[PDB]
């Protein structure tokens, strides 16, 4: 529940490896249907310049949560 400390940092940040990590954990955080994890092939300044119509592409199923959970942590 509590975001895993490698992703305690800005998302931009973020390595390709992380990204991936965040997606594993907002699918159990959110009990999400878990296909989305191949769909973000990037690092995190590249996530963070994705739109939200970007993600509702990319994840169709979840992709504006999994947005607003980004847009969160980009303000911690």
């Amino acid at each position: 529940s509590k975001l895993p400390g490698r992703l305690r940092i800005q998302p931009a940040l973020w390595s390709r490896e992380d990204v991936l990590h965040w997606l594993r954990w907002a699918e159990q955080e959110y009990s999400l249907p878990c296909t989305a994890e191949h769909g973000f092939e990037m690092n995190g300044r590249a996530l963070c310049i994705l739109t939200k119509d970007d993600f509702r592409h990319r994840a169709p199923s979840s992709g504006d949560e999994l947005y607003e959970l980004l847009q969160y942590i980009k303000t911690q």
